[PDB]
């Protein structure tokens, strides 16, 4: 149904196409690493969605 993502470590991003928000709960990633680059992006309650480092999270679908 809906592919979703979850976080474990409130780690910060670096790349310019990323987003720096206090991660803690679950988010939904639209960009997958199967067709798109190794980076993914999900929307936060911040109104902005950047590229979140999977190395600092765990997907939850």
């Amino acid at each position: 149904g809906s592919h979703v993502v979850q976080t474990l470590y409130p780690f910060s991003s670096v790349t310019e196409e990323e987003l720096n928000f206090e991660k803690g709960e679950t988010m939904e990633v639209i960009e997958k690493p199967e067709n798109d680059p190794e980076w993914w992006k999900c929307k936060n309650a911040r109104g902005q969605v950047g590229l979140v480092p999977k190395n600092y999270v765990v997907v939850l679908s």
